[PDB]
Order: C-alpha cells, then sequence, then structure tokens
C-alpha cells in the first residue's frame, strides 16, 4: 500500500516517504530498515541532519543485488546545504553525500534553502555576537552546478526546498533541468494551495514536510492550537478507526501531495504509510481545508526583546517576504 505521482523526468515518486530531520544517528538506522520491511520505498535525506553516514550503513544491509529491496525500487532524496551554494562546492557537497549514503545516484537532489551562507566546513557560520555570516551567490548560480549533476549522471531529478513562487519562476527562466520538485511546510493550517496551484502550472510536484505540524520541531513552545488535537483530526480519527497522523497524511495523499512523515518510533512508521485503504468524502476534504490559516511553524528563533522574529528574514533571497 504506497501509490506514486508520475515526475516529469519519468520517475515514480512514492506519496508517503521517510523523513529523517533530527532522526538522530543510533536511531535512524533501526528505523530505516523496519521502513523498508513495512513497505516504504522512498526516504527523504540532508545533509545538514548530520545522519547521513548512519542512514548509509542501514541502506547498506537492506538494499543492494542481493537484499531484499532492489537499489531502482528505492527513492532517496537528499539536499543541499546552504554553505555549499558556490558553483565549486556544488559537485564535492553532492558527492560526499554520496559517499556518506553509499549510493552512486541519488534519485532527487533539492537546494534545501533559495539563500546561502558563508562557505566553510561550518554549518552554521556564525560571527562574534553570533549573528549567521551568510553568502551572497545567486540561486540561479547554485542551480546551473546543480543541472551539471544530472548530466554526470549522478542524479536523476532536482527540486527546490523552501522557495517561492516568484524564486521558482526565477530558477525556471534559466533552467536547462527543470525543476522536478518543490518541498515545502505543508499541512492543513498551511495548506499551501496557491503555491500547489503555482507548482501545478509549472510542472512541479509538491513535497510536504512537517506533515503533521512537527510535533514541536527543533524549536516551538506556542501553547495552542495543537493540528493534531482538532476536533476534525480527532472526529475522522475516531470515524476511520485511524490515528490522528493517518488522518493529516491521508489528506495530503488524497490531494496528491507527496509526504515524507519522520518518524523513529516503532509504532507509528508503518502507520504513516498505511493511509492508502482509506477515503475522505468530499466534505470531509472540505473540513479539513477550512483549517488553513496560512500559518508556517518552521521558521527561525534568534530571540529578540523577549520576541520570536524570522533570524534570515533579513537575506535579499529570503523566500517567506512573499505571500507565497
Ligand atoms: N526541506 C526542508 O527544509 C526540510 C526541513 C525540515 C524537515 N524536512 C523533512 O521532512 C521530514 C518530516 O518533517 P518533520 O520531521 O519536521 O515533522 P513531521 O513529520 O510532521 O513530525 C515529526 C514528529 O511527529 C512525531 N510522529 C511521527 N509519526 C507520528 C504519528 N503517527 N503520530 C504522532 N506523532 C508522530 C515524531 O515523533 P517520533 O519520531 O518520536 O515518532 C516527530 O516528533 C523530515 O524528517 C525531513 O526529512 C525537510
Amino acid at each position: 500500500a504506497a501509490s506514486c505521482v508520475l515526475l516529469h523526468t519519468g520517475q515514480k515518486m512514492p506519496l508517503i516517504g521517510l523523513g529523517t530531520w533530527k532522526s538522530e544517528p543510533g536511531q535512524v538506522k533501526a528505523a530505516i530498515k523496519y521502513a523498508l520491511t513495512v513497505g516504504y520505498r522512498h526516504i527523504d535525506c540532508a545533509a545538514i541532519f548530520g545522519n547521513e553516514l548512519e542512514i548509509g550503513e542501514a541502506l547498506q544491509e537492506t538494499v543492494g543485488p542481493g537484499k531484499a529491496v532492489p537499489r531502482e525500487e528505492l527513492f532517496v532524496t537528499s539536499k543541499l546545504w546552504n554553505t555549499k551554494h558556490h558553483p565549486e562546492d556544488v559537485e564535492p557537497a553532492l558527492r560526499k553525500t554520496l559517499a556518506d549514503l553509499q549510493l552512486e545516484y541519488l534519485d532527487l537532489y533539492l537546494m534545501h534553502w533559495p539563500y546561502a551562507f558563508e562557505r566553510g566546513d561550518n554549518p552554521f557560520p556564525k560571527n562574534a555576537d553570533g549573528t549567521i555570516r551568510y553568502d551572497a551567490t545567486h540561486y540561479k548560480d547554485t542551480w546551473k552546478a546543480l543541472e551539471a549533476l544530472v548530466a554526470k549522471g549522478l542524479v536523476r531529478a532536482l527540486g527546490l526546498s523552501n522557495f517561492s513562487s516568484r524564486q521558482i519562476d526565477d530558477v525556471l527562466s534559466v533552467a536547462s533541468v527543470r525543476p522536478a520538485v518543490l518541498q515545502v511546510e505543508c499541512h492543513p493550517y498551511l495548506a499551501q494551495n496557491e503555491l500547489i496551484a503555482h507548482c501545478q502550472a509549472r510542472g512541479l510536484e509538491v513535497t510536504a514536510y512537517s506533515p503533521l505540524g512537527s510535533s514541536d520541531r527543533a524549536w516551538r513552545d506556542p501553547n495552542e492550537p495543537v493540528l493534531l488535537e482538532e476536533p476534525v483530526v480527532q472526529a475522522l480519527a475516531e470515524k476511520y478507526n485511524r490515528s490522528p497522523a493517518q488522518i493529516l497524511l491521508r489528506w495530503q495523499v488524497q490531494r496528491k501531495v507527496i509526504c515524507i512523515p519522520k518518524s523513529v518510533t516503532p509504532s507509528r512508521i508503518p502507520q504513516n504509510i498505511q493511509v492508502f485503504d482509506f477515503t475522505f468524502s468530499p466534505e470531509e476534504m472540505k473540513q479539513l481545508d477550512a483549517l488553513n490559516k496560512n500559518l508556517r511553524f518552521i521558521v527561525p528563533m534568534l530571540t529578540v526583546d523577549g520576541k520570536r522574529v524570522p533570524r534570515d528574514a533579513g537575506h535579499p533571497l529570503y523566500p517567506f517576504n512573499d505571500p507565497y
């Protein structure tokens, strides 16, 4: 039970994938192997997560010309970190990921963010005051260097992560290799309808990260409301005899949006992919659609005067200034 969408490159990309953000080492390995046993065929990774090494070890014993899962039947994604936007660094950054992942090619390689950070070995270049010392490379230059990778057959498809509609069109206006996927935060509170309509218009499929709301991200502490716990989600969870998260994921699945739910919990892993045997009626979709309130949770902290404000909102290539 795992449907998929067809990318413009002709690749079959499963609607459900295994997220690995914060899936620390000594934990993601166990998660990966079990996920594969339960049907997962789509794994979502990132160099910044600092766990691709352990992921490579899991795939080294579950995927191969002998294991239970053929390499070609797996869809592996990864992303180019912000400190590797300079054209020169792009291939070394990709290769490194392949080394850690122990693969010969990625099925999808995404630019993690449209804005760059000072190049170097420090994933988070700060200075004195502790502020992030950015870089000025434009995403279009990083993108052309990313295209050379598809040429060398190191990556089958390219995509964008955290890009705005304007930035997406900016890449499309000069692309020799067109983005196949747009990965953004997406769930009932941030439905991304406008962006989704935009991508459909540009031939890009949409991947939703933090589909459950990230439960509490790597930084958050409001007080309410909580995506899970919304009465509609609970009502549907009761009606279809499924967990609140399955309801959130099914919602995305039903509207053809790819989801890469993250989990290192044995009992949730199989549940997060088991969202293909039930369906919501049009009215229930409407009810879930009504939860939309253009609210995004995956943004910075850099607390200032007892106030939470975006840390990188100052970057000229910041993706969240425009409506979408
Ligand atoms: N491109 C980007 O910029 C970007 C950024 C961030 C993340 N991502 C990707 O998106 C993936 C998922 O996003 P996300 O991890 O932020 O959030 P998410 O998948 O919405 O939520 C993950 C949290 O939900 C819990 N959870 C998982 N399944 C559950 C279930 N069935 N019921 C209740 N709780 C459940 C997890 O706990 P346990 O693990 O303890 O089960 C974890 O604390 C990441 O792993 C990563 O691959 C991409």
